[PDB]
């Protein structure tokens, strides 16, 4: 219970409702030693939204990679959740993504963008309370990042993800 | 106050504030029969207001009717609530709203709106939590809405609220 | 830790994330009193931001004066906060900034509006959760207000932020 409604407030403190999100990892330096040493590979993000009532949204993310990234790149991947509201939405879900992994001197951000695959099952309506998640194996070698540059700072790094609102 | 923080916190989710509401209301069939079987008439909606620090209002719907729709029809009424910033807005209230019970296929859904009357008690400056509800004693026939049809669709109904911003 | 997420609830829903504050005093008559024997000088607002990922900001005021204005002025200030992404905002701030006393009978606000002195250390990065304060020693004599007149009704005043977003 208490535990509980920590989280809903802290879901709620982390949600947005304009398609645009932006994820501070902190700790950086643990979580990546944590996925390296595979005892948590993966980590969700909190939910977001394309509108107040829109569809809700997250990402996930393997700091030692996944798939054809798995130990050289950080894998990031995007998850269309059963949101409140589904009913009231359009499926499967057709809305481009874009994902950037932010350079903290705005010098050269790591970016990548996908049109949904309508025939894909991570498209369409949640029958559970998430679909399988898809978007980027190979989205930042491990070294462009982590090990220095400009990505990390402070021991935190920031994702930024941008849902194209075009025909919502 | 555990339960009052959980309330808060419900609060605080739904609210929005820019005049549009979406209330969604699940476990129709229960709620409708305890609203049948008079043990719970009414439902208050969660709070939402025209801008930040706008009107705080609410809705207050009879799954089984009211007044001169008692038993036969599904009537949705408006509430203006007592606001925190009411000492910074003119009264009495009056900005045209919008109700509806959304067809889950888009197919026709059920609209009406209205134009406060100035002189009524349900639009003056709240000296209670609440001013007198007025709207839809008919708002909808309980056979058009529950019996089947696109209104009810997975145990659950939308109702939307829109209100006017002209002059705000 | 009950108290804790009975304050960070508190403080989301005091949140804005546009620029634009409106701050409620309520219990005017014995703030004030506190102010003027001493026993609390200065109460800051809950904190609000320029965007959703943007500076974050709050306001101190002393309901008795402070500096050139004590004892005979109500001094409202500025404060610049440690943000949770500073680091992704460009440094030092320089959003115009506009505070005011609401007239709660609209005919005259006491108002007063300022450019960030950029090479000031109130607006630097954050290095401490604030910074030091900046804005109106002499902002409203004692007597314009509180006296009577009609910024203080039904012993409650409000006071307004509105940080300029020109170039964010």
């Amino acid at each position: 219970a208490m535990a509980d409604l920590e989280q809903k407030v802290l879901e709620m403190e982390a949600s947005t409702y304009d398609g645009v999100f932006i994820w501070k990892i902190s700790d950086f330096a643990r979580k990546r030693q944590e996925a390296v040493a595979g005892r948590i590979p993966a980590i969700f993000s909190p939910a977001f939204y394309t509108s107040r009532y829109g569809y809700k949204m997250c990402l996930r993310i393997y700091l030692n990679g996944d798939g054809t990234g798995r130990g050289t790149h950080l894998s990031l991947f995007f998850v269309v959740m059963k949101g409140p509201n589904d009913a009231l939405l359009r499926w499967p879900f057709n809305q481009k993504v874009t994902l950037m992994l932010l350079d903290q001197n705005n010098r050269e951000h790591v970016i990548d963008a996908f049109r949904p695959d309508v025939t894909s099952s991570s498209f369409q309506r949640p029958v559970n309370d998430m679909n399988i998640a898809s978007g980027c194996p190979l989205f930042c070698p491990v070294s462009k990042m982590e090990a220095k540059n400009s990505y990390v700072r402070d021991d935190a790094i920031f994702i930024k993800a941008i849902v194209d609102l075009t025909g919502l």
